[PDB]
This record gives C-alpha cells, structure tokens and sequence, in this order.
RNA sequence: GGGACAAGCGCAAGGUCAUUCGCAAGAGUGGCCUUGCGCUUGUCCC
C-alpha cells in the first residue's frame, strides 16, 4: 500500500525506497525482484541483536538456559508478535491466498536487513533503533520466562489438556555396543503411536514425541 | 598476562579490560568458577554476521540454494580453526582435565570476538571492521574459490560409489495430506541398507532418507 | 497456600562399557542405565 505508512512507523526515512520495495515484494507476486536474499541476511542480523540482548538482561547465564529463550526470541511466532506492532501484513506485495505467517518473518528479516543497507550498512545505528521499538517486548518476555519447550514437554501439555490423560513410552529394542547404543523407543497416546531412534533412551522418546505431535496436529 | 599480551598485538586491539579476553579463553575445567560459556553463545550470533553480510556482498550468484552451501563452510568448525590458526589461538588457551580439540578452538574463537565487541563497548560497526581486517581476504577467496558443504543425497552418493561402486535408490511412497499441504514420503535404497523421510517436497524427503542412511553406514 | 502424578533442566551418587595411565598398587576421561535432591512447568486433588 503506503511505502511511507510504514516508514513513519519504523522511524526511519528510507532514502532507496527501492529496498523497502524488494523487502515486501513476495515471489509470486515479482519473481524478479523479491525479498529471499534480503531475508537471508535479515535472518543473521536479526538473531543478532535478539542474542545480544538476551545475554545481558536474563536471570540465569548458563547456556542450557540461554537457549530455551532463544529459541522463543527468534521463533516465528514471537517474530509475529512484533511484525503485528507494524501492521506488516498490510504491506506485503504477494498473491492473495498464498500468505500465511511464515512469510511475513521472512519479511520482518528481509526488512531490516534492507534498513542495514540503506543506512550504509550501520550496525550500531540499526541496533538501536531495533531497540527503540522492540526492546521492552523482548525483555518482557525474558522476564516473563517464555521458552520453546522441548518435545516430550509439549507432547505432555497437549494430552493432559485434551485428555488430562499422559503418554506412554516404552523401549522396544537395543542395539549395538554399551559404549555405543541406539535405542528405539515407542510414544503411544489412546490410538496413536511412533517410533523415535535415539542414543540414550531420553533422546529416542523426544523423537517418538515429536512425531506424535505432528500426528495430533490434525483433529479430534 | 605477558600471553594475554601478545594476542592483543596480533589481534590488533587493545583490552581496556584484560578481565575479558581472560575468560574468553578460559574452558570450564580450567575455571568453573569462570568460563567462555556465556560469551560463545554472543560471539556465535556475531561472527555469523560478519560472515553472511560479507557472503552476501562478494558472491557470483545471490539466490538462497546458493548461499546455503558457502555459508555452511564459512561458520564450520573446519573454516573457523582455519582462522584461528592464523591468531595461534591453541597457544592462549586456558584448560584442564585431558588435552585439546578444534571444537573447544571454534567456541574459543567466538568467544573472543564476543569479548572485543562488549570491551569496545558493545561497538559493533567496528568490531566488524577491526573483523575483515584480518580475515575479510580470507574469506573472500573460500568464495571465489567455491568451498562448500556438500548435501546429504551427494555425501552419500561419494559413499556408496567408494565402496560398492554403486548409487542409491530414492522412491517414493506416498503424498499424504491435502492438495495444500501434503508431505512426500521418499525410500532412500542401498544393497540391504533402506530409510524413509518425510518432506514438503520429494528432494526434501530424500534429503532426509539420505542423511538417515548415512548414518546407517556411518554405523561400521 | 499444601499436596499426587509427570516433564525439562541442574547438582550429586552408584553401577556398567570404552578408553587413557601406571612406582601395579591403583588413578583419570567419556558413553549409557538407575536413584536422590533442587529449580521450572503442566494436569489433577485440597
């Protein structure tokens, strides 16, 4: 719509609104000039500041809670929660039908990386202004304690909130040498069940799991 | 300190805060109390940006399926050391329990950059340049050059060839789902060696079936 | 608020396999299994 609309929000005049044109264009709907390499180095960009930030405000340091966070952080659904903050969908150059959510990350990348380069390529400046706008929605979530949580956590949640019932894993072979084993592992949930090969038991249910909850991801 | 010395004049910087570059250096056994963890996990999101931005600047062609490959070579463990070595990092280094490994060099070597970038004060635009000082030709030329990280499909194809003279058999089996979203189910073949893979697409499933079988050969 | 179950993570312990050492008496590293405690969360009960 409004190449200017969206600059106003933003808080920045792009001098080369030529970018700002690439980083909304889909690729149906301009196969000649889309956002795809812009995304790419968005991608690198983006996940920098959202770490660079995450290592100074957070309650514990320690990797193994570090990345819970992260994974949260630079998910698509938190990178939506902050595309939404500027009406991004409104913007977006595609065919109708055809978009969904993880476009418009794509996009939020694809943008920032095209406010890198017009700026000249100023880190420090695109920092902050990625802070003036999105810094208190990150720490907040920080100190709230959102967190990608792993597979057999979530497999837990979905069944006892659909169900209040928990699955069912059991071992079903081992393999190999004791230094050396693979084990295989069976998640099982009223009719569902699969399978997980895994090193240790552990990581062959977090397989069987995370396969069942694309299982689940259907119907009732 | 007398070590933490000379790092800095083949760095080309100097620690207003040695404090720093010590724990950039420092592994877990060598100091619990205080270690590198924290900083690789900042230094990882950084020197990925140097990388991609330069990657997308210097490069023949600018499409994704192209740049994947580089960049995958660019942040190996293989390329980092390769960088490293022309810092002697394996000399600075601060362990303990049992000997060294390039992996522990990676992390190192993030893990300073990571120091420089906060002793800066968090001065990112030159970090960055301070970054393709001594590196930046380096880098370049793994480009121009063309090192990459082989696929799956082809790591598997240069496997079964230099050991049976013979490739493998990729078949699918089913297209499950709706017409908007359905997901290919691929068989990988190999002698008596058979794994599935589900994908969005039928080369994205056998991606898959490869890198299973891959590591079923990888087995012995 | 107090619990029952469960999950993840953390700390530790025991066992086992592999490996390294060795004044052969022992001593380390790593993989896996089990247990206890802590932190967080979910479903349930009070």
């Amino acid at each position: 719509k409004m190449l200017e609309q969206l600059e106003k929000k933003l808080g920045y005049t792009f001098k080369d609104k030529s970018l700002l044109e690439k980083a909304l264009t889909h690729v149906s709907y301009s196969k000649k000039e889309h956002y795809e390499t812009l995304e790419f180095l968005g991608d690198a960009l983006v996940n920098f500041f959202i770490v660079d930030l995450l290592v100074q405000y957070s309650p514990n340091k320690r990797e193994g809670f570090l990345s819970p966070l992260k994974a949260y952080l630079i998910s698509e659904e938190f990178f939506n929660l902050l595309a939404q903050k500027l009406e991004l969908h409104k913007f977006i150059r595609i065919k109708r039908g055809k978009i969904n959510e993880t476009i418009i990350g794509d996009v939020f990348e694809a943008l920032w990386a095209a406010v890198y380069i017009d700026s000249g390529r100023d880190a420090n400046f695109t920092r902050e202004l990625f802070y003036k706008l999105f810094k208190e929605d990150i720490l907040s979530a920080i100190k709230e304690g959102r967190v990608k949580k792993d597979y057999k956590t979530i497999l837990q949640e979905i069944t006892q909130k659909r169900w209040k019932e928990r699955p069912e894993y059991r071992l079903i072979s081992v393999e190999g040498p004791h230094h050396k084993k693979k084990f295989i592992v069976e998640a099982k949930i009223k009719e569902y069940r699969t399978l997980g090969e895994g090193k240790s038991k552990k990581e062959a249910e977090q397989r069987a799991a995370e396969e069942l909850i694309k299982l689940l991801e259907e119907s009732e």
